[PDB]
Order: C-alpha cells, then structure tokens, then sequence
C-alpha cells in the first residue's frame, strides 16, 4: 500500500521543510562523494578500501535521496483554495525508495567499519559475507513491513496492520545480528592498534549502533504520528539518520583510519 | 509488440517494487563505477585493460538501468479508482532497452575475463572477436525473439508465438558458444598461473556460467508468468542477475587481477 | 507560509534577471567546484583540508542555487494578457531551499577559516564543534522566521508578523556567537604564522564578516520593499553575497593557504 | 523541412529499435569517454593529443546522441486505437542534429589520424586547418541538403528535390578532398616509423574510408526507402557508423599510437 | 522587454538550425571543458593558471549555452497548420541568459591572458581588478540595453527604442577600456619572452579583439534584421564568436603558455 505520506494534506511549510530535506541531504552526499574522492589516497593501501567505500555510499545515498526528491515533488501539488500541498491524481509518493539502497548503504558501513578493525582476507570475507546476510534479510523484512503502515496508522480501508509489527520484529532481530558481528569486530581488532584506535573503534561501533537505532523510530512513526507534523518529523529523523550514519561516521571513520596508517608508517597519512 | 508489462495493472506495491529495483540498479552500477576507476590503477598495467572495461561496463549498465527506470515512471500512472498504476495513453513500457546494451556488456565482460586469464595480443584479438561475434549474435537473437513476448503470452490479438521459441533456441545456441569460448579460456590460463590462480579463474567462469543463466530465465517468464507477480519476479531476478554478473563479477574479477600482479610483482598490487 | 514572491506579478525584465541569477550563480558554483578540484593539491597537506572544503562547498552551493534556479521557473508562467509572469497554480517558490544548504555551507566556511589559521587535533575538533552549532541554530531560527514574511510584509489574511522578528533577532545572536568565536580562531592563530599571513587572515575574517552580513539583509527584504522590485534586489544581493562569500572568500583563503605552505617549505606552493 | 521521420506511423517494434539504438549508441559513447580518459596517459606525451582528441570525440558524440534520443522521444507518441507510435502535435523530430555535432567529430577524427602520423607542429597545423575546412563545408552542404529531404521522398506539398542531389554532391566532392590530404598524410608518416606502424597506419585510413562512407548512405534513404522500414534501415546503419567511426576507430588508433609510444621507448606503454 | 525572437513564426529549418546550434555549442564546451582538464598540467606551474581558467571558462560557456537551449526548446512549439514553430503560451525566450554568464567569462577570458603575459602578484591582481571593474561594467550595461530589443526593433507597443543605443553606447565604451588594458598587458610581457612569445602574445591580444567585436553586432541586430533570417543569423555568429572567444582562444592561449614553459625549461612542456 502507498506510504502514510499519501493521505495527508500538507500546509505549506510541511511540504517545504520536506524537500528542503531531501535537496539538502542529496547535496550533503554529493559533497561527501566529492570528498571522500579528494582524500581517499591519504589512506594507506592497506585501509584505503574503507575510503573507497565511503565514496561507493555517497553515491548510493545521493541517487536515493535524489529520487525521494523527486518523487516527493511529483506527488504532490499546491491547491491555493485550500492552502495546502495535497495528492496529485496520477502520482504516489513512496518512502520505501530509501530501503532498497540501504542494501548498497547498510552492507557497505558495516565492511569498511570491519575494514578499519583491520581484517583482511578470508576473515574479511567471512565477516561480509555475513554482515550482507544479516543486513539484506534485515532490510528486505523491513521493507515488506513498511508497505503495511497505512493499515497499521488506521486509514480506512486498509488491512494488515499485524504485518507491520511481524515484519519489523524479524529485521529487529537481524539488526541484532549485525551488531553482534560489528561488535565482535571492533573488540577483535587485528593488527596490533594502538589504545586510542581501539578506544575510536568502540567509538565507531556505538556511533553506528545511535545511527542505525533511528530508522526503526522512522519506521514506527505511522504508528505514533499519521499526521503531517508527524510525516515532518519522520522526515527530519531520516535526514539526521541519513547524513550521521554515512557521511559523519565516514568521516570519524576516515579520521581512525589515517590514525592507523599513520601508526603503521604511511608518509601522506604522517605529514597529513 | 509492447512488452508484458504494458497489458497488466499494478498493485502499488508490485509497481513501486519494480521502480525501486530499477533505480536500485542504477545507483549500484554508478557506485561501481566510482569504484572502479578509484581503484583500477592498483592492478599492474598488463591486466589493467580488465578493470577498465569494469568501468565501461558501470557506465553502460548504469544508463541502461536508468533509462528502463524512466520508461517505467513514464509508461504507467496511479488510477485512485483501481487502487492501481495503469498504463498511460501515450507511453509503452520496452523491457527490451536492457538487451541493446548488452551488445556493450556481455563482450566486454568476456573479454575482461580472457584478459585475466593472460591473452594477449592477436590471441586477445582473436578471442575478443569471437565471443563479440557470438554475444552480439545471441543478443540480436533474443532481442527478436522478445518482441513476439504478449504473443507468446496469450493476449488476445496477437500472433507469432512461435517466433519467441525459434529465436531464443537461436540465441541459447549462441550463448553455448560464447560458453565454451570462455571455458577454452579458463582452462588454458597463460603467463604461468599459480594453482591458486587457476582454480579462482575457473570459478569466475562458473560464476560467470551461473549469472548469465538468470537471462533466458527472465525472457522465458512471459510463458510461465504473464501476471504481475510474474512481471515483479522477471524484475527481481534481472536485478539480481545485472547485480552479480558485472558488479559482483567484475569485484571477484578484480581479485583475481590482483592476485596476478602481486605473484608478478606489481608493487601497489602487493601493498593492497 | 509561501516566501514573499509567491504574491507578485513579475515584468519581464523582473522574472528574466532572476533567472538568470540563479543559473548563473549555479554556473559559478560549478566552475569553483572545477576551479577547487583541480588546484587542492597545490596546497600543503596540512592545510589541504581547507581546498577540500572549499571543493564541498561548492557542491553544496551549486545544488542550492540549481534548485532554485529549478523552482524559479516551475512556478511562475508568462501570461501574454497581462505581459507578466504569474505564479502557476500548482506550485510555490521559496526562498528556503537555500537555508537548509547553509547548514552545509556556513560550518564549512568558518572551519576552512580556522584550518587556515592552523588549528588541528582538538583544537580544530573543539572549533569545529562551537562554530557548527552556532551555525545550525542561527540557521534554524532564521529558517523558522522566514515563513513567516508574507505576514511581515503586510499580505492580508497571514498572521504571525512578530515571529518574524522574533526568530531574525535569535539567529542575529547566534550569527555574533560564529563571529566572536572566527575573531578569536582569526586573532589567535597558530604554527608561527608571518605577519603578511596574520594580516590577510585578518582580511579574511573582515570578508567573511561582510560577505555574511548581507544575508540578514536580504532576511529583511520582505519588510521594506515586499514588491517585484524588492524581490528583484533581494535575489541580487543574494548573488553577491553567496558569489563572495563561498567562491571570493575560498579563493582568498587558498592564496594564504598557499602563502603559508610555501612558508612552511612545501615546493609545489613556492614554485606556484 | 522536417525530416523524413515525421511523415510515418511507426509500429512499436520500430520506434523500440530506434530509441533503443539511440540510448544504447548515447551509452557508448560515455563508456567511451570513461575508457579514453582512464588510459590517455598510457600514450607517449608525442602523441598523447589523439587520446585528448577521442576523448573529445567522445563527449560531442555522447550529447549528439543523447539529444537525438531525448528528441525521438518527446516527438512521437503512442497511439492505442491504431497501435503505432505517431508524431505529436507540437514537436518534429530532426535527423540533423547529428550533423552539427560533426563539425567537432570530423575534423578531430582525421587530425588525430594525421596526430599518428607524426606530423607536428606548423605541418599538423596546416592539416588540421585543410582538414577542418573540407570537413565543415562538407558538413555544411549535406546539413543544407538534408533539409530537403520529403521533397525527395516525394512527399505532397513539398519541393526542392534537386537541392538535395546538388548539395549531397558539394558535400561528396568536399569528402573526396578529405579523403585525399588523409590519404597523403598516411602515405607519408614521419619519426621513422617501423612496416608494422606504417600498414597500421593505412589500415586505418581504409577503416576511416569505409565507416565514413556509411554517411551518406543514410543521406540518401529518403531516396530509396521513404518508409518506416527505410527509417529503421537508416537509424542502425547511422548506429554502426557512429560507433566503428569514432569509438572502434579510437580503439584502434590509441593501438597504433600506444606501439609507436612503445618503440620509441615510452616505459608506460611499453609495460602495458 | 522579451527579446526579439518572441515576436516571430520560424520555418522549420530555422528553429531547427537555433537549436542546433545551441546543442552543438553546448557539446563543444562540455569537450573543451574535458580537454583542458585533461591538458592543464602539461603547462608549468606558473602559467597553470591560465589552464585552470580555461576549464572555468568551459563550465560556466557550456551551462550559459545548456540553458540556451533548454529555453529555446520551451519558449516555441509546432504548428502544423502554419507549418511554423510559434511561441508557446506560458514561456518566453531570453537572448539576455548568455550576458550573466560573460560575467565569469570575459574577465576569465582577459585575467588569463594577462597571466600568459607573465603578470604576477600585486601586478596581476591590479590588471585581474580593472579587467572585471571594466567587463562587469560592459556586460551589465549591455544587458540592460539589451531589454529593449523589441522597441528598438519597431515592434507595436514597445517604447524605448533611445535606452538600446544609449546603454550599447556605454558598454561599447567599457569595451574600450578593456581592450586598452589586454594592449598594454600584450605590449608589456614579463619575465623576458622570447620573441616568438612576443608575437603569439599579440597575435592572441588581436584574435581576442576580433572575436569580441562579434557580440555587439549581434546586439544590434534587432536594428538591422528583425526578423526569422536575422534571428538565425544572429544565434549563427554568437555560434562562432563564443567558439571563437573561449575554446580557440584558450587552445591557442594554452599553445602560448605551453611554449613558454617549455623556454623556461619545463619537461612535461618540452616532451609535449
Ligand atoms: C556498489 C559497488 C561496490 C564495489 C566494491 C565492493 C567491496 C566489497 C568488499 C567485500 C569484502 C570481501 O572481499 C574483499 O574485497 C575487497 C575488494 O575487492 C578486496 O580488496 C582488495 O582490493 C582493493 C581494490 O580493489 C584494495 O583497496 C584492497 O586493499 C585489497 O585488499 C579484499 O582483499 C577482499 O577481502
Ligand atoms: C551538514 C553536514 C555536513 C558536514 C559534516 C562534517 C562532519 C565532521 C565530523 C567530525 C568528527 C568528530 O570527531 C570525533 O569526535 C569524537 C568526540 O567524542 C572523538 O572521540 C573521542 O571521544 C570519545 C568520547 O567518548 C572517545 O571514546 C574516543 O576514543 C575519542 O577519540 C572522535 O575520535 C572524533 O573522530
Ligand atoms: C565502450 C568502450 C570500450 C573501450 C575499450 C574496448 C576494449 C576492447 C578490447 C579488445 C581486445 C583486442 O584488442 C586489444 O585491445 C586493447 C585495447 O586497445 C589493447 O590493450 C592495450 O591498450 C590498453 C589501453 O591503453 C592497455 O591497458 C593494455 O595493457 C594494452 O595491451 C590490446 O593490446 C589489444 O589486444
Ligand atoms: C548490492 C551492492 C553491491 C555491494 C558490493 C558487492 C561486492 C561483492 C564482493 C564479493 C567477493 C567474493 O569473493 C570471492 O569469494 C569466493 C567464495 O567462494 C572465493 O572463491 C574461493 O572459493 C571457491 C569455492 O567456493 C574456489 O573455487 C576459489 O578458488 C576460492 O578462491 C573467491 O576467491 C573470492 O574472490
Ligand atoms: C559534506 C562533506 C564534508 C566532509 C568533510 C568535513 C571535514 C571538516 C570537519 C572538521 C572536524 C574536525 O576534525 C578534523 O577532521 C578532519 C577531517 O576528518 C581531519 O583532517 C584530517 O584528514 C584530512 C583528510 O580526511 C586531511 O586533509 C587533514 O590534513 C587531516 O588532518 C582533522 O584531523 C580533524 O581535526
Ligand atoms: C563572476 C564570478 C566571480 C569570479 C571571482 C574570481 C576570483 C576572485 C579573486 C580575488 C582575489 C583577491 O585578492 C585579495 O585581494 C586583497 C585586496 O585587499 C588582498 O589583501 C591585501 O590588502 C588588504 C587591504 O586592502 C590587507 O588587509 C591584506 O593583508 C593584503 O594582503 C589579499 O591578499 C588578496 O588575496
Ligand atoms: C568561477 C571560478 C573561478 C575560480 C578561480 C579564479 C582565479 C582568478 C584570479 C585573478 C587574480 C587574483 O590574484 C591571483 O589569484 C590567483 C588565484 O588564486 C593566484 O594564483 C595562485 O594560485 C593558483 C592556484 O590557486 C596557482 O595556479 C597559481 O600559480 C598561483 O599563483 C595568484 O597568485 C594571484 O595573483
Ligand atoms: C558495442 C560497442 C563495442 C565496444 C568495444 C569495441 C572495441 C573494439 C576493438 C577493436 C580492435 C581491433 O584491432 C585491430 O584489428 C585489426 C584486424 O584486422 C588489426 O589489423 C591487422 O590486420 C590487418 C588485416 O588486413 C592489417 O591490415 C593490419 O596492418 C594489421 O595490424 C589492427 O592492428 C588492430 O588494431
Ligand atoms: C567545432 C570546433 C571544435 C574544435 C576546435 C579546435 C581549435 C584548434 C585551434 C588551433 C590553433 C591555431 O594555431 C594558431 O595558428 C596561428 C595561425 O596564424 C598561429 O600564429 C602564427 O601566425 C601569426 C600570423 O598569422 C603570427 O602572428 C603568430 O606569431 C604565429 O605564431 C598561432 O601560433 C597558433 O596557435
Ligand atoms: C573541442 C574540444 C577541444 C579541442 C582541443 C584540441 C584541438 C587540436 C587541434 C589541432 C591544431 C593544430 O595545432 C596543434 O594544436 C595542439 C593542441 O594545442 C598542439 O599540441 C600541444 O598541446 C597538447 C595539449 O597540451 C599536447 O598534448 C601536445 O603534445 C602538444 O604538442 C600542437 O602543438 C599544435 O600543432
Ligand atoms: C544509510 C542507511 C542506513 C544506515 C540504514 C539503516 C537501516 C536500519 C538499521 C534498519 C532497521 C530496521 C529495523 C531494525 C526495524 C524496522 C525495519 C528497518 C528495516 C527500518
Ligand atoms: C549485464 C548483462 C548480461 C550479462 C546479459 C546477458 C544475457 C544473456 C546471457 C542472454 C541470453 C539469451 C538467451 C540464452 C536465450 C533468450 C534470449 C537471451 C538473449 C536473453
Ligand atoms: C553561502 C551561505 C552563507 C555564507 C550564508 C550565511 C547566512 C547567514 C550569515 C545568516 C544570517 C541570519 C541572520 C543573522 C538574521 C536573519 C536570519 C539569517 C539566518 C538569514
Ligand atoms: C562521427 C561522425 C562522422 C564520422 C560523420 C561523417 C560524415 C560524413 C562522411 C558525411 C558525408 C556527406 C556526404 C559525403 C554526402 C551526403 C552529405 C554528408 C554530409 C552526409
Ligand atoms: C564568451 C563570451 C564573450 C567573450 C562575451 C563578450 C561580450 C562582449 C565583448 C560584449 C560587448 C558589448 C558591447 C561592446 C556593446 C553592446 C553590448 C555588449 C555587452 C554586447
Ligand atoms: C545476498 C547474500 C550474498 C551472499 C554472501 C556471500 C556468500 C558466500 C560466502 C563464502
Ligand atoms: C561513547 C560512544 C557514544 C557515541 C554516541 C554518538 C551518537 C550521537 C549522534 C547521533
Ligand atoms: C541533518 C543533520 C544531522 C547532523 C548530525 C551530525 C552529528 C555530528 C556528531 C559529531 C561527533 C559527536
Ligand atoms: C554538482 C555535484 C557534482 C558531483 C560530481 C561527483 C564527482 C565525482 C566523484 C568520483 C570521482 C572518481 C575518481 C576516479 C579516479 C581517482
Ligand atoms: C581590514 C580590512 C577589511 C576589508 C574587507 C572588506 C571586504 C568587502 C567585501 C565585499
Ligand atoms: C577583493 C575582491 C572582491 C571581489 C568581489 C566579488 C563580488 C562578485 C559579485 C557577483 C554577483
Ligand atoms: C563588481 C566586481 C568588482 C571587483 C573589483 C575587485 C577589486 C579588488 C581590489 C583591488
Ligand atoms: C572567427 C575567427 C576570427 C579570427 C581572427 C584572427 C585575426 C588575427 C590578426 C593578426
Ligand atoms: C561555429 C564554429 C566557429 C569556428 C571558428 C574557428 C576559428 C579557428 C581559427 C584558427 C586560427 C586562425
């Protein structure tokens, strides 16, 4: 069923602020891109894979957001009579466009946080072979649950609000999993860290874990608010999910891994 | 004759699926891309021709999936009526756009794989005019054979079913050539291999083998499923099998090209 | 509520000059970005953050002012009647989009301001910090205040003219928190810095000084000349403010990053 | 006049098969331009100019493409009662926007020929010049010719048949003229060049010859093939030319320069 | 006032060579843009400026010309009764779009001579001053006087006819002082040119003085031909002048600079 966004009329500052966000979160990973790009040789060799990773999500965060942006402007319309944004006849807007790059965006932040610990090899592979396990039967039961949101917000019409709590309990459970392995991972750090790298390991992993924690309130969010207000400020979790959770633990990512190629004798990595 | 696809209505969530998958894709192959050309230049210069076509191939299946992405918002609009995403009156969806790019795809995919395996030269040459002469063969042949798909379907007013099975047997002969094309490369490696080398190289073939196969799946799916569960599954497995055979291949590829000129001595492969 | 331009008729001249500013800011964003991207290595590694930012601004900026650009023309029609652009009825300019941006923006101005002053380390972190929270909640008010200037400029049936004031007043604040804190970072700075730097950091601080203060300006618009006119020489200014202050300013601040890093021995500044 | 395209119902497969050979040759080109900008450096800085001069090729070649297909969509449009995409009311499709393109194609095609070569300086520069000024009156005349081209078709209301014989005979003499300075300029190569350069080198001037000559050919459809079909015919032939003439032609000159980078001793190209 | 275009019926061949025109112009400073990013670090450090502006000048060309042609394509639509594209209802076209633009590009264009010159420092930030004081000043003038087109050109209901040729006058004027500035920066070079340089140095003063010369005879076009031949006569020689002006002129510019470097003793100049 079409997103809880779809029965609503919006005053003109709802609708704004919510493609201000989308605009702005697109520009914020477009930057990021740019970023990410410039700096990925400061990393040593041996870690690099992690800012190139960064580099892969900004661009997978900034098509999704893109297409949250345009879709929101074609799915709705001002009407001057009644002063509000409402539903265009021909058009449905879709909050589950941001789900299906998360399989890109979750895997991937996951990896580069394993990466950054310092597996390498099989172990890394063991480790992202799971963590996209985990992260894909995560996102894909969220993803069928959140086509259950105007039933469980109680828009006339609509059945299966029951699907909605079954489907977000099962990819709370691989969440689960996939913080059982990140956490394995940044208290087994490999190659001989240091105290102040392990300690922004832990850092790292319980910056992810408050990210990641927010987008099952968004998710939960027809159930407390099916409102406008409630609609903006599910939009405004997801812009500060969005830019923490990708472009800021990029970024203290990156930080932890030129610490560690500095450590380990990487002259760019040294005098930067 | 139209594709399936325009002779059925959509639930919300079967369309919007379907949009999503497509846009998905396309995010995929340009994070790839980035990808790609961040890292090429870590494989020694004697395989780098493998992660430069990894790119071509990012850059072709990212328009090829954006450009379906399009055609797909465009052909078919939401009827509040039906509760259903009908077709428009001046737009027909073609689930054929993917096969023209194929003609970039699926050689230079070949191709990168012969090169990995050693080639060089006019044996390069050679080969690389083989399995282009047989994929662009199968392609075109499949790609008549998938015009005669609403026929084949049993809609009414529409003739030719038997077009669809004559040039898909047309182009699975093709693709069994290009097949054992590649299996002569996979098994005849030259440049001295390592044990290690030679079974990775064989693995590619048969990952290779196994994602191509998904194609004449999805062709044949308006026989066994012309609904619109049909249509969302064809979509599925077409973005599992895009996914797979060049993003996935071209990562495992890139592994093996590596692991050559680290046995080779190419010192940015040995670092990384 | 809709920004002030939503309730005039445009002459041509009028709406044709706001167009264009906004497609030639975008151009100019753009360009920078080109301009940043090639010339950020010839900076020394500890100052290169700076180039960076400057790069990411640019990003930001051109989006900005693109979307812009993008809503400027959707939502206004020539109606040859009257010989004027009207606004459409289905959609509504605003003048918002460009806060959200700032978000991006005005923390990475004044950091790029503090790296070039040769802050780092904590330091730098703790800088970063203040500036980025002054920045966001003078942003934020002033976000909130200008929804409220079709009340401010007088447009019967809105209400709310005094929050207007209320919020400009609250983000005034905190725009002096960000210029208190620059001045210290600016009068401060460190790594033994030549009396030729600390003199054009000074500069620097007085630019972004200048630069930033037409914003509340432009904020002010809506109540002194809520006409065509007024919107015209509010669109203008933005031009002027947002041209100096991310490209002017960034350019300024790579001649004294590089004036520093040839300073401080690195040869690719000295022989540039 | 508009363009032959205009005065036709297409059946779906034939509009399918165009706007496919549009978006595919469009993703081709860009591929293109990735491939030629990742390996131009593997070129000697003598002849690095024609891996400059591809990757030119490629941009022009990509929005000429690119804008044809935009326009081929935007000018036709489905029509279910009589299952054929027919014109639109206020668009008309034109074949010519191609030929402005090859005023940058033409000339930077056979200049970086005559790059390979080895004519540098005040000579290439008298090529280069005699080359441009044939290819851009060639140009010219079949874009002046190209306009008659319902009239040669026999379209009713339409005259001026012969101007499309007059003008497609200018622009063959102006061919010829390029074929001939081409031709000398591969007849007498320079930097002592080994037999294998040499042959190679006229094996690309043939190849030059025979995927030029495809041009006017399709010029001359409208002649033999007013129909649907002859539009179809006239469109893939349009297709393989663009594609062997610019981008197999790239490939194959980048082969040629990157041996005679490797004989005069240019590690880069030596390695690879 | 709309400019003159507004207010007449094209054939087909004449909106159709506009359209053209600005497509082709728009892919030329995309390629320029390409070619100059892929070229600037040939030149030596201290003339790489003159590069970069180069790249500069063909983003901001490239985007003026886009918009162009966005704007063309949707100020006018088909008519086949009249067999003419006519303006459409709700859009007018703006000749005035390209005039924001020269705002980065006339300075850039003078800026980056003065700094083949070998200007300096202070020196050059003088001549960088006057250049944009007096071309901001020409381009502003220029666009004003440009807004009365339709007047000058006796169009019924129009007044102002005297603003043309009084603000043409004014800007004709600054165009003076401009061209008296790049004559003694050309007459004046620094750091001891060969002679060889001298004469490349004024040759590129007169090539740049006969391709701006261009742009106020197609000002004054609207007075000589107001009509559809004069339309496309004039969008042909802002064809020309604007390839002229940026791309050939920074070719030959980086010829001039690429020289100079190589007499400086240069090695990637001197192998190039
Ligand atoms: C959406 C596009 C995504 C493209 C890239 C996806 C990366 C996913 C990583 C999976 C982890 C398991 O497999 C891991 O793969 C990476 C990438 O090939 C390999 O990484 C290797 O190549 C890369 C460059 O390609 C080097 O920077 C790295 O130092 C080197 O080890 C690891 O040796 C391997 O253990
Ligand atoms: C609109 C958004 C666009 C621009 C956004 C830019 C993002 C910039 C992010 C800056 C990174 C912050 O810097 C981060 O600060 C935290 C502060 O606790 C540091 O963390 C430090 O303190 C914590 C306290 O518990 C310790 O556990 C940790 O070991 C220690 O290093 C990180 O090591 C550092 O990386
Ligand atoms: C859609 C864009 C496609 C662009 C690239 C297409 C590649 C097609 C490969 C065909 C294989 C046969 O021809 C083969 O061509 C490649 C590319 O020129 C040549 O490759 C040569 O140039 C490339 C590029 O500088 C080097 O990375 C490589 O090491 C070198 O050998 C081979 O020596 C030749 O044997
Ligand atoms: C959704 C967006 C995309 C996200 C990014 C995706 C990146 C995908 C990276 C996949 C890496 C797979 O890594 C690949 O694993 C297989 C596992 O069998 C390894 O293969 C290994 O086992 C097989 C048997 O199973 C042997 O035949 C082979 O010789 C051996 O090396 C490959 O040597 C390794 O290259
Ligand atoms: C919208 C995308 C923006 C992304 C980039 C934002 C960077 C600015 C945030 C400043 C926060 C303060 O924290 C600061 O972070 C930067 C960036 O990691 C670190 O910078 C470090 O890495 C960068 C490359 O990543 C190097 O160029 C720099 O020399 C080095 O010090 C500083 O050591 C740290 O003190
Ligand atoms: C149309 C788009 C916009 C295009 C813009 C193109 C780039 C603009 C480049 C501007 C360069 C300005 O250059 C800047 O000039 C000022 C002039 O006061 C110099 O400043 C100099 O004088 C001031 C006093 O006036 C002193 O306080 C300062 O210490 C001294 O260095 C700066 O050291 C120099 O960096
Ligand atoms: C629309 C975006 C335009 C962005 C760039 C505009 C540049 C215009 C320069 C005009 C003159 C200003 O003054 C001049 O500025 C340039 C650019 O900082 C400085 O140039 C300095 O940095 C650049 C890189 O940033 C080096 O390539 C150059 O060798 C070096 O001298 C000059 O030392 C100074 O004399
Ligand atoms: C759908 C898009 C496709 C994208 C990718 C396309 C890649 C195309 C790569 C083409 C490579 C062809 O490679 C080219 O082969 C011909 C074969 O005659 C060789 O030519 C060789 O044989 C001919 C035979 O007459 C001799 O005249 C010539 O002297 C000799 O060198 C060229 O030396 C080589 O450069
Ligand atoms: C659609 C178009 C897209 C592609 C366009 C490509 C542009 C290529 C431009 C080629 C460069 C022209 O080359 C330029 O020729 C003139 C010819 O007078 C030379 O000029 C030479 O002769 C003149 C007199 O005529 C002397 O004053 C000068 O000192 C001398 O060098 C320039 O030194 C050279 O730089
Ligand atoms: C349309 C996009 C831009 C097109 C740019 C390319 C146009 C080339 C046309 C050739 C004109 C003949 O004139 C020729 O020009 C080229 C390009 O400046 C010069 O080439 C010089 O600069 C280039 C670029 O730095 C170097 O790769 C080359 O090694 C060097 O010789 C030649 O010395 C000159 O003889
Ligand atoms: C950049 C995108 C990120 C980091 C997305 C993360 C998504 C999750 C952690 C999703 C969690 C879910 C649950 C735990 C319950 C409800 C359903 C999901 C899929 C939203
Ligand atoms: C990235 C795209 C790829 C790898 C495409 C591969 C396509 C095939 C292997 C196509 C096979 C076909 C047949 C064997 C039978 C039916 C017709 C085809 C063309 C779909
Ligand atoms: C590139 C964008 C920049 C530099 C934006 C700067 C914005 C400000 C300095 C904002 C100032 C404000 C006030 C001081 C009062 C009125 C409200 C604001 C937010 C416009
Ligand atoms: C990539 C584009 C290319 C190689 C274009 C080439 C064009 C020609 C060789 C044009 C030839 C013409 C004639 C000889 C006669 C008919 C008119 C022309 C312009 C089509
Ligand atoms: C790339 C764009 C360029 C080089 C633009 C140049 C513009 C001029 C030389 C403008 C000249 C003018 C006058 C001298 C009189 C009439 C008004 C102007 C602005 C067109
Ligand atoms: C979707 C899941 C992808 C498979 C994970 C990797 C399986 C092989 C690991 C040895
Ligand atoms: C001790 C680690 C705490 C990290 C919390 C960071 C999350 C705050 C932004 C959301
Ligand atoms: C929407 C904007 C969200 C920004 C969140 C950034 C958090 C930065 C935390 C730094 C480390 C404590
Ligand atoms: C207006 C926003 C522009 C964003 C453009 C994105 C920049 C490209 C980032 C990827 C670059 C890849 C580099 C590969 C070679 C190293
Ligand atoms: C101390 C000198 C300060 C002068 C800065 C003025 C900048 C004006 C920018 C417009
Ligand atoms: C000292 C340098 C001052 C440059 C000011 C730039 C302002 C440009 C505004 C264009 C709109
Ligand atoms: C309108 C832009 C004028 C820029 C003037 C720059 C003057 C710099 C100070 C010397
Ligand atoms: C359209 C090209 C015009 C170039 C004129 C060059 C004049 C040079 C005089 C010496
Ligand atoms: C529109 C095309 C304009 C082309 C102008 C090119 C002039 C080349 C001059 C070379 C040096 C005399």
């Amino acid at each position: 069923m079409p997103s809880i966004e779809n029965f609503l009329a919006y005053d003109f500052w709802q609708y704004d602020v919510i493609r201000h966000l989308f605009a702005f979160s697109t520009a914020v990973f477009l930057a990021g891109l740019v970023y990410f790009a410039m700096t990925a040789r400061t990393t040593a060799p041996n870690y690099r894979l992690s800012a190139n990773i960064s580099a892969v999500v900004m661009v997978s965060a900034a098509l999704e957001l893109g297409q949250l942006w345009l879709l929101w402007n074609e799915s709705f319309q001002w009407a001057e009579l009644q002063g509000s944004f409402v539903p265009v006849a021909g058009e449905r807007f879709s909050n589950g466009y941001r789900y299906m790059n998360w399989l890109i965006d979750v895997p991937m932040l996951a990896t580069q946080l394993v990466v950054v610990c310092g597996f390498v090899g099989t172990e890394l592979r063991n480790r992202w072979a799971k963590l996209t396990i985990a992260g894909v039967l995560m996102i894909l039961t969220g993803y069928v649950g959140q086509y259950f949101e105007p039933a469980v917000a109680g828009v006339p019409g609509y059945e299966g609000a029951e699907q909605f709590w079954i489907w977000g309990i099962i990819s709370t459970a691989f969440f689960v999993w996939m913080l059982l392995i990140l956490a394995n991972a940044v208290r087994n750090p490999q190659g001989a860290p240091s105290d102040e790298v392990r300690s922004r390991l832990k850092f790292c992993f319980w910056f992810l874990l408050a990210t990641w924690s927010i987008y099952p309130f968004a998710y939960a969010m027809p159930l407390f608010a099916p409102t406008a207000d409630g609609v903006v400020v599910r939009q405004v979790i997801y812009t500060v999910a969005d830019v923490s959770s990708k472009l800021v633990f990029g970024v203290i990512l990156s930080q932890v891994a030129l610490r560690r190629s500095a450590e380990e004798g990487f002259e760019p990595a040294r005098v930067a």
